[PDB]
Parts: C-alpha cells; sequence; structure tokens
C-alpha cells in the first residue's frame, strides 16, 4: 500500500514517520562544573561539537520538535542557559530526565531474582546454570541485606556511564511523543499522543531534512560498521508510535532476565526477538533489514585518522 520489507518470510509493511514526528538528543552530564556556571552544560569541543550538531539539526528542520534530554546537577546558571537555549531556537525543547514518571516500566529486582531462582530450579541438574543460580542468589541476597525495594529504575539510577543512558533512552521512546506533552513543553506543532520519536546520537550530524520515513512496522535502529564488522547499535531509533511493540519486547526481556542490559537486551535482543532473528537467521540479513538509511545523516568525521 506504501512499500514493504521481508525477513526470515514474513513481509512486513512499511509505516510512514510524518515529517513532524520529534527528534531526539540525550545529554546526561556527570560533571556539570567542567562547564562554566552560565555555559550551556553540553559538550561543544571541535573533537566533540555536540551542541553545534544539535543547533544545526535544528537550523534543517525548523518545522520539527527538537528534543534535548537532560540529567545532571546543573548550576542555577546553567539551568538558565538551557532555559535561554529553548528561546534562540522555538523547536528546541529541553527535557529534565527527574519530570518524567518511569514507574509504569519499573519492576522489583527481588520479584526478578525469585522469578528466575524458581525457573533454574525447575530445571533438572543436567541443565542448571549452577553458576547463574549462585549469582542470582548472591544478588537477591545483597538487595535483601541493603535495599530490599531495589529496582531496575533505581539500580540503574546508581550505575555510571552509559548504561544509564541506555536505559533511560529505552523507556522515553516507549512513552515517544507523550513525553515531550508529558514535561509540559508548549508550542510542540502536529506532535500527537501515541505518536512516534527518532533518537540521534549527538555526535551525528544531519545536514538535510528527514521528510517521511518509511520503516518496517515503524522501527529502524542504527547498524555500525566498523573494518568488515557489523553490530545493531543504539546510535539511532526511529519509532513511528509509542511503546513500539519491538521496544516493548525488550522492557520484557528486562522483566525475565536477570542482568539485562538496556542495549544488548533492550534494544538488540527486542528487535531480534520481535522480528524473529533467531540464533539461526543470518544476523547480516537482519541488519539490512533494519538498518536506518539517510542521505542526510552523516557519522562523525572528528574521531578518524590516516
Amino acid at each position: 500500500s506504501s512499500g514493504s520489507a521481508n525477513f526470515a518470510g514474513v513481509e512486513y509493511p512499511l509505516l510512514p514517520l510524518d515529517q513532524h514526528t520529534p527528534l531526539l538528543f540525550q545529554w546526561f552530564e556527570r560533571n556539570p562544573s567542567r562547564f562554566g556556571e552560565n555555559q550551556i552544560p553540553i559538550i561543544n569541543t571541535q573533537q566533540n561539537p555536540y551542541l553545534n550538531n544539535i543547533i544545526n539539526a535544528a537550523i534543517i528542520e525548523k518545522e520539527r520538535t527538537i528534543g534535548v534530554l537532560v540529567d545532571g546537577n546543573f548550576s542555577a546558571g546553567q539551568k538558565k542557559a538551557l532555559a535561554k537555549l529553548e528561546k534562540q531556537y522555538e523547536n528546541i525543547k529541553v527535557i529534565y530526565n527527574s519530570d518524567l514518571d518511569y514507574s509504569m516500566y519499573d519492576k522489583k529486582l527481588s520479584d526478578i531474582y525469585l522469578e528466575n531462582i524458581a525457573k533454574i530450579e525447575a530445571q533438572p541438574a543436567n541443565v542448571r546454570d549452577e553458576y547463574l543460580l549462585g549469582e542470582i542468589k548472591k544478588s537477591l541476597n545483597e538487595v535483601l541485606k541493603n535495599n530490599p525495594e531495589e529496582s531496575l529504575v533505581s539500580s540503574h539510577d546508581k550505575r555510571l556511564g552509559h548504561v544509564r543512558f541506555d536505559f533511560y533512552r529505552n523507556l522515553f521512546l516507549l512513552k515517544g511523543s507523550n513525553a515531550f506533552l508529558e514535561a509540559g513543553k508548549h508550542g510542540c506543532h502536529h506532535l500527537q499522543p501515541g505518536g512516534g520519536c527518532i533518537y540521534l546520537d549527538a555526535d551525528m550530524l544531519l545536514t538535510g531534512k528527514l521528510g517521511t520515513l518509511y520503516l518496517p512496522d515503524g522501527i529502524a535502529v542504527h547498524v555500525s560498521r566498523k573494518g568488515n564488522s557489523m553490530s545493531l547499535e543504539n546510535g539511532i531509533i526511529a519509532v513511528n508510535r509509542s511503546e513500539h511493540p519491538a521496544l516493548k519486547k525488550g522492557l520484557e526481556i528486562m522483566h525475565s532476565k536477570p542482568y539485562g542490559d538496556p542495549y544488548i537486551d533492550g534494544v538488540c535482543g527486542g528487535l531480534r526477538h520481535y522480528f524473529n532473528c533467531s540464533i539461526r537467521h543470518n544476523y547480516e540479513e537482519f541488519c539490512n533489514f533494519i538498518e536506518f538509511k539517510h542521505e542526510h545523516i552523516f557519522m562523525d568525521t572528528s574521531s578518524l585518522t590516516i
């Protein structure tokens, strides 16, 4: 009707993401004091021109809502500089991660561990992952001794680096367009409840308008190529609707797997399970099928050398 894509002998209609689908960037800052007290607390060096890349995307995509999901202990002057950025660029909306409610996606760690202890103990002795069982029982024991109410959100809230960025990235994309409405962003043009979202890594340069994308069941992700290898990546995630069943599958894996990774399980696991890229299927074929491709998305050049 408007396109079709094939993977593992199943046809998937290309669903449109209209030119109003918001863009999303993420900046979670551990050390905001490294920036001036009156500076936008986003990295903007010639090695990492992230603030420039966000602005350049907002300049190109005039009609489209541009989200910047931020977190960290920003000074009063750094929040005013972020407030001023939303004024210089009408389509830029700064969303503080602390202003969103993720409790509907949460689960208690004690519930996950008990489920898995019961699942593993039902198995016969000749198939039981005896190392994993001991580790889970150990993880449960530390929860009951230190923080018996610890959940996926509270535990991920304490982690450092990418694992906490990746965790909230998945949950924001499950909210989709609703997240801008929940955060009380005014003047979001054509932004609909139940609407999708397009996450972009800040090291990527938009050089032209995306227009309308056509993606298999309304989802696609970045596929990175390094040397002669390719890999599913979370550097780009495009969904045409809130609560996309492939990301919902990724969350269900987080709710059942004892040490679920937001990237490996929440995105790669969710996608693979959803489209039946089983272990007996061609990973390379799935990458070509699910890959987000657009002529106006440019890979970071600053990385490169001889």
